[PDB]
């Protein structure tokens, strides 16, 4: 007999295992219990905060809810007003000295007039070839000529993803897209480059809130803290160290062994793997592939430079910088940073030599947060990527030589982007069913590796849908059916549904 | 205060209500009540009998499940093997004198050879047409002329579907059909011609289940009677005949009153309109359109003849009979009719004269259950209309003039296709979100008016859907969904489901 | 017996029949004579001159030569340099203000930018449309819509093609433009207006030269001049008045008798059968259209505007004007009007008002020509055309108000041009069969009545190849395959060809 | 100063040139002469005798005119209706053990029903890819598969093709084949099918006409008797040596000696390049490709077996006999083989023995006219190819095992098709024009190389046209646009022109 048995274990308390803990919790029927072995849940969709004051998120975080579920959950944990922040999605892509509004390809009319007409002539040749199109792209490569032509592709689309995904779009598929890659239109946009217009507005995160306090991960603090207890065992003492697929025995670091009847698996699959000791599983899992991300945090003083003015998020193409993205972290929350009156000596200037006081000074502070990927295939200097990083600041204009940097951050996360590779599909339909076998559902984004269902909203979901297949005979459809639950709004699943209602009384 | 309180109310109890029923009992949370006008469960998936002894089912009924947690319940409802007979779906096109195995375009080298040229050209035409086509058909006829080619269309999909619907397919939608592409396969139906040969859809593999006895009718009986009798209330005494929508209250016929909090209808929306006494309503669900179904039965002595052979439904895309299909009955259990030594008297000749003999003769017999629609645009005279399909039958090879007729059966069914009008969606997505408003979960064949989720499956998992959604926050799927559910295979719900194992 | 007989008879002396006679008197071998009603040669390639001294053609003619014999007989018939003036082909289109170069679709840039908006929407779906277009145009309607898209069409050649022909668009054929697919160049359209560039279709290399003394009647005398005189009758005792096929006789109309073994009758055909007494014939040409041509000329004072400068022809599709075409005909040779110490006095001003003296001033001087067409489609008032024309100028911006107009020109010409309509063909190949089994060659702008190859070249050619089809059995390329003489270098025909070379040694 | 002078020299008395000589003729203008290294002219369309008198062509030789120049001349040489035999087409492809109506690809009806499945799926690919195709086939190969697809592809073009061209269909360009390769209706060949109706009606020569005595070769003497025999000069004594393009001097193998102002050159270009020492022109003319063709001819005792019938010529795809085709030239006039009361021993069986006696036995004869290519990509046993063609026939079931032979024929003739490679208009172009600018007309099937103008009345017309380019300044039409002559009925040009009959008055 192991030393506690349930129903349902939950592995991971990042979003996916905390949506699979307060489904479980809603319920309230079947026994169940959550592990992690970080103290504070949360997984990639944590916050870090330098000693100097300065919050990081994994990235640039912002939500944006396919879901009213998950909203209830959101609105339950962090009830007030005054707990989050509406903003606008004001983003653009740095391109020949100059901001594009994003989407890049739905905005032509905002570059030179040269690569106006290599981008337009461009479309006009998808335009013509998808006139007479009788098959589908196979690769991202392929869709991206067919959607937005060679011009496009050269310029921006083709060196970006190579930049954020660590892989060519030559090596993806291209199912995964259908939320994240706006296809232009040849009129629209060929008419806004007659117009000198701009068409800013495209996709699900347009618009989006953001928590006042702890960044994203006091998201997932306050959604825990609304569990029982009892139930939870967060830090080392939560640590999976081996998995007994066959007598469904989970045995932790310290030697507390769970017995379950169903398991719910957060944690990357490929761990699972290892943890299960099942090298057929071990062999799969590696035909998978991810990027890591490099998370480089740099605090500024000074009030926010017109340059800047409201950004949110910035995307970078070209070589002058190692990172793929910036975000404006100081926009989301006054609380993301020291207010103005903490003192903080300059650690440097931004062209990389000593300031001229080491005094302490006061603020206002702002803060950048970057993002640089890495792989087998794009390989990082991981000790020269902040430097690297502040010189790309420079270059790009982002910073100026004389900028005073007064908090520095850089941590890698090796895994990151769960890659959508030709391969994925092919494997996973090998390992999930196999899993799924032995009563566990691997879920989350490295729990299934789904981009296309990778968000915070996505993940929780998955969390949810996992136990509502375990209890109501639910269908997984965030798992199997990306663009349908993306399309659409998913109103029907409540915090408080009527099987509550009608038990109440 | 209310006779009786429930928090979920199920009106009617075909396939749609016993399904509601089902999971409201499965889950056991919420208190519920099933009602029916009928003593009998069974709605349009009833089986009436002739006083001969001859079954018929409300026209042809084949199952094709969709759904794991539907075929749970048959097996539940009648468990043991014997309790069905397995056939091939076999089905043939009645057409120029001869039976063309269906798909038909894949056989058409029955016909004379001109007439093949004509389809080949005209299909020809629609696969040159829709290698540049970009634009999706906007009606039936669209759809099908850009499948088949002209020629093709003419011969069996234009004129059946006008016997069928009763409205021409010019003014029906085509997004019921699903998402394939209307495009031919040219190559497929040009090899068999080039080869010579015919080939159905069918095969050891594509067979469907009917059960042994009370015909399809036998089903709803046996899994209304693993619900517990006092939550349920059929006949008279549970007859619906006034809905008061604001004070979630229902009056039976009786003068009983009803409280829910909840209401599954499956009654047709038209009629829950009008109990509803919802002025907007009526004037709404008197937009919709549907045909109504003559179900005509003939009984014939003599073993099964082999020009009938295993053939299980047809279709009469010809104006030589009245029926737009035809199911040999017999062919789907033993116990449709009666034995061969049952003794009964010749009513008539196929041809219409009266028999040498008024004398009761010993069988054994077969039984040809035929369809005729009608609408509006389609009236049916239902004084001649069982001596027209009798009169059909001699037309189209079925019978013999000579043919001995034991017993006959006519019954018309006022609600019977709910039609896939141009018009259908524009009316439904204002009359369901106005129902739903009041807690009013309106589903079925004429409950939610969607022939393309009209099957028994469909409709018992409407019910079944809209329980879940109501107690679990389920997606319903199949009401809004029809190309999802009806793509794959539904695995996920079943009859024992891990509340039900953790709770024991 | 008939006064005179030849071997072959040439009737008419414009550019046709004396395309004939000069093959006729190359070759040297059979007999032949050449008649006009006319003591001047040219026809319709004549020039008048008005009281004041300013010359007009019968409307803009410039010439583009497919032919090295038109070549060289133009050569010989003005051989000095100063013979001529060379110009590029300078043209533009009005339209909303605008003078619009051609070719109009490479420049709708100067256009407000909705209107290039909507033009280039409308070519984006004519060029989807071409790309899985199997079938030919049948009208002119389609052909312009298929080149050029809905808004574009709508604004230059659908209007300006009415003002034309004095037949909509939809009433003529097409395969008069050519073989050319109906299509758009769609990138080089958008990519003029993305650069916001304009651009004509001419240069250094596009040019026309144009007769320095005479207009281009000119031509048509000093070619005339090269031909033996006796074999010449031009004049009122050329005039044909009845030809009588059966007998081969043709009689002028002092009585005078010509017979003939074959007959080149370059006079309109419909004139031709009527000359015949031939009922059948009659009734068959009367089934032609064709539109009457009214020439309009104004002298102006002054020396050449700004604002008129290089311009040599321009195109008018609006209804602010009743002319579809001007010609800037000072531009085509200083001798076109009267040196600068000339002196006249102002008739008008261009706003219709009297001059403020009567006094005869000198020069320099400007002069315009303008092209009205008339149909019975199409009504032309003859007492005002010419102060409506006037007023045009004004509108169009071609005149200022106050613009001194020092001589006025106007005259009617009943056969115009022969129109493309849907049936021209129908008919024609019912009317040329019949003649020709006659030994009649009807051929000409009117003789044969095809746009097509109803040029000064292509006239002068159709007459010299009856002639080789007569005596050296030639194939009739002009006549019949006017896509294949126009597409290609028609370089072995010369004035001196070896049959002369031989000969004389 | 040479032996002889003339205006115009012809070499070669093949069609091309007494094409050329019958024009001079007719002209009576410039002085000429024409030479041949052969006594009898008419080149590749003469015919030889064995000396068991049964008469060869050069291979099927079968006269159908594009041209009533061509007629007039044909008909003056043999002016009387038993001078030639009219006979409609009667051709089949061997396929399988069956005759398939020429063309095979418009016949798909008559193969087994397992073969018009792959022929018919094949052409339906081809019809849907063209429906959207946008670029014409590059190559022979290309244009085979775009209009008939696979199936016939391999069932039929590419071996058949190999086998006549001594070249792979890819190695060839595609604009030669208008009038020679069918291109198959979708909707006709399966309406065919389905009906098991034949379509062999297509192309030019469905009806033919052929020469009583002489075989072909008797219609180019009787033309050449009509020339002034002083003019010609054939045999040895005409065979040119040395052509000397600077002084425009040629050299027969005499030493005569003559003087030209312009050639006319029928001889081989290749040959030309050579006679004329000109390296660079050596140099390109090597760059052509051309096939030999071996003529094998059979004499057979017996009255026209069943089996044979009607039929003309036979074509033969398969790998079963060296063969691409089979004439029963016996069929073409009765005088192409002996009377049946000659008496002639019987050489061989058709299946390789000797037969038992020397004794002479009478007829009736039949005869088999066979073809086989050679190129460098193709080579020829010589020695065999006699006896391989015999067994060739047994195995296609043309002649029994005991049939009797009573003569056998076989010549290699080294130039006999030009091949209309992927090269051969590039390197014309470098070629043809060359010799133009040194006055040499180079023309015919060898002197211009080009096939689709290469038949007898195409070659004829060469000469002719080249002539009066020469004289009168004609377009060289069948020349350099083969598509435009061959698709119209070229009646202009006649043996009597006006200017004959102008003259004679
Ligand atoms: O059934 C047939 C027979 C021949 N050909 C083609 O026709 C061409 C010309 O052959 P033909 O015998 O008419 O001319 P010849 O070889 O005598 O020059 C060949 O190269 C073949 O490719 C064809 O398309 N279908």
């Amino acid at each position: 007999h192991p030393d506690i048995s349930v129903d349902v274990l939950v592995i991971g308390a990042g979003p996916t295992g905390l949506g699979a803990a307060k489904r479980l919790n809603q319920i309230d029927g079947p026994s169940w219990m959550i592990v992690d072995s970080n103290e504070t849940p949360g997984g990639l969709a944590s916050t870090d905060v330098t000693p100097e004051g300065f919050l990081y998120d994994v990235g640039g975080h912002v939500i944006f809810s396919h879901y009213k579920y998950f909203d209830d959950c959101l609105d339950e944990a962090l009830p007030k007003e005054d707990d989050w922040y509406t903003h606008q999605r004001i983003s653009y892509v740095r391109c020949q000295g100059q901001w594009v509004p994003y989407p890049f390809q739905n905005n032509i009319s905002m570059l030179p007039k040269e690569e106006q007409v290599k981008c337009i002539d461009g479309m006009i040749d998808a335009a013509l070839e998808a006139r007479v199109a009788n098959t589908k792209p196979k690769t991202f490569d392929e869709w991206i000529v067919r959607m937005m032509g060679t011009g496009i592709a050269d310029l921006f689309m083709r060196p970006y993803n190579f930049k954020v995904w660590a892989v060519p779009t030559t090596k993806m598929q291209c199912a995964w897209l259908g939320e994240r890659v706006a296809a232009p239109n040849l009129k629209a946009v060929t008419t806004n480059v007659i117009l000198g217009k701009t068409a800013g507005n495209w996709g699900p995160n347009a618009t989006f809130r953001f928590p006042a306090r702890g960044g994203t991960g006091g998201i997932w603090i306050a959604v825990a803290n609304t569990l029982p207890k009892e139930k939870t065992r967060f830090g080392e003492k939560g640590k999976v160290t081996k998995v007994n697929a066959n007598n469904k025995t989970v045995t932790l670091q310290d030697g507390t062994t769970i017995g379950y009847k169903k398991l719910v698996s957060t944690m990357a699959v490929d761990f699972l793997a290892e943890a299960m000791n099942d090298q057929e599983l071990v062999g799969l899992t590696k035909q998978l592939f991810y990027s890591s991300t490099h998370v480089i945090g740099v605090g500024v003083r000074g009030s926010r430079p017109e340059r800047i003015g409201d950004k949110c998020w910035l995307y970078f193409p070209e070589d002058n910088c190692p990172f793929y993205r910036a975000t404006i972290f100081s926009n989301y929350s006054p609380y993301n940073q020291p207010e103005a009156s903490a003192a903080l000596p300059t650690m440097q200037l931004a062209d990389g030599s000593r300031p001229q006081s080491t005094e302490a000074k006061e603020g206002p502070y702002w803060s950048i947060m970057l993002e640089v990927s890495e792989s087998s295939m794009k390989p990082v200097n991981q000790e020269t990527i902040l430097a690297d990083c502040i010189q790309g600041l420079v270059n790009t204009e982002m910073l100026k030589p004389t900028d005073e940097i007064v908090s520095t951050y850089h941590r890698r996360f090796d895994h990151g982007y769960p890659t959508p590779t030709l391969e994925r599909e092919g494997t996973l339909t090998q390992i999930l069913p196999k899993l799924q076998d032995k009563d566990i559902w691997s879920r989350g984004r490295f729990g299934s590796w789904r981009y296309e269902v990778g968000n915070q909203d996505h993940s929780f979901m998955l969390g949810v849908e996992a136990v509502d297949n375990i209890v109501n005979g639910a269908v997984e459809l965030t798992l199997n059916y990306p663009d349908f639950v993306n399309g659409r709004q998913n109103t029907e699943r409540r915090l408080v549904d009527g099987a509550q209602v009608f038990a109440k009384s």
